[PDB]
């Protein structure tokens, strides 16, 4: 069977889980724990040569941390997870270059196990139909829209600076990913969000200023 | 520098090639020649006819390139490319012999992508609303939209039941009147047509 995908938005954080789902307490024992993050990044694609696999994160096993500064500061860890038996990576901001493979090899005191993933990057949009821009009385359409080929489970609209729920109303008809605005006022002009939730639970988060003349 | 010529991709297109003023005798212009030649974006010829006047018999071969004879007679060498294809964008240069004249003919063509977008993209309900969108991937914007429903393409206009804007139609509850062909035409500032058809499918 092949690699678990993990989906992340460009621009926002994102965290690859390696966890142990039955530390059996002892924070000192999970204390002594290490771990090496790799990354095979994308070659694109005969007799070919294997993939390249280069480190992207190395914590030292024993309790310790030697001083060594981060290889790649935009990866991380959390510290206080290492206790719990969380060895997790977090890619603070999400790149497109990050997407590929991902291989962790955690060194504990009896054992080493390891975790792989296939990381995904997708962008997010709101796109506006006709346009964002719009003069009294003028209906649009708004796909809350992200570059996941597959179609999220759940889809929830907000509008406003406090974010109020946005259901299906005469004012707003709701289809799948899109919200038909049929005829705006000057109510509907500020600011629109949604949230997309694909059935792994990868969810987004978009907003876009709609603008009413 | 050179002129640019747009086509639609899957859709006819002719590269114009015309004698100004072709007004000899039909038998005449026939007896000419052309070479097309193509430098895809390496010139190398795509079709030749020999002057003379007389024929190989070879048009259902290249069939994708072509030349209609009657606009020959007519004075007309242009190159038909039956399905406009990704590959045709590039260079073109023709050039048409005659006993006592010549012509050359230099244009650049530029092969764009057209789609109906339909939001949503499913088969629809009685009564849902639905939005098309006469999508070209030209950058230009065009200068004017034009819709038109079923097998008899007649024309749509901004009504309670079809909403225009710029290259959107919206159909706020769809009816059994509303299932079948839809079309539309983009036109653009060079006289460009660009014509996308759909099959709106509706319970
Ligand atoms: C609307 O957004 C959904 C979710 O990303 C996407 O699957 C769909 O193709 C989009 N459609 C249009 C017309 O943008
Ligand atoms: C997305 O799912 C995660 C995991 O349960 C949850 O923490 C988060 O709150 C969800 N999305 C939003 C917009 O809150
Ligand atoms: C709709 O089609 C026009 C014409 O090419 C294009 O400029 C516009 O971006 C398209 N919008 C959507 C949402 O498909
Ligand atoms: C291009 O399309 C427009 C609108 O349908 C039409 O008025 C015009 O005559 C067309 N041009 C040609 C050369 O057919």
């Amino acid at each position: 069977k092949e690699l678990p995908v993990v989906w992340a938005q460009e621009g926002a954080p994102v965290h690859l889980p390696c966890s142990l789902k039955s530390p059996n307490l002892d924070p000192n024992f999970l204390r002594r724990g290490g771990v090496i993050w790799q990354h095979q990044p994308d070659s694109g694609q005969p007799r070919q040569p294997a993939p390249g696999r280069y480190t992207v994160l190395s914590v030292a096993p024993g309790g310790l941390r030697s001083g060594r500064q981060p290889l790649h500061p935009h990866v991380q860890l959390e510290e206080r997870g290492l206790q719990r038996g969380d060895f997790s990576l977090w890619l603070r901001p999400a790149l497109r270059t990050d997407a590929g493979e991902y291989h962790a090899t955690v060194r504990l005191p009896n054992r080493a196990l390891s975790c792989s993933l296939r990381l995904r990057v997708g962008q997010a949009s709101m796109i506006a139909s006709p346009s964002g821009v719009l003069k009294l009385s003028d209906w649009v359409l708004l796909n809350c829209s992200f570059s996941r080929p597959d179609r999220p489970v759940s889809v929830h609209w907000f509008q406003g600076q406090n974010r109020v729920p946005v259901y299906n109303s005469p004012r707003h008809f709701l289809a799948e990913t899109f919200l038909l605005l049929p005829q705006v006022s000057p109510l509907d002009s500020g600011t629109w969000g949604c949230v997309l939730t694909y059935r792994d639970g990868f969810n987004v988060s978009i907003t876009y200023n709609l603008k009413v003349l």
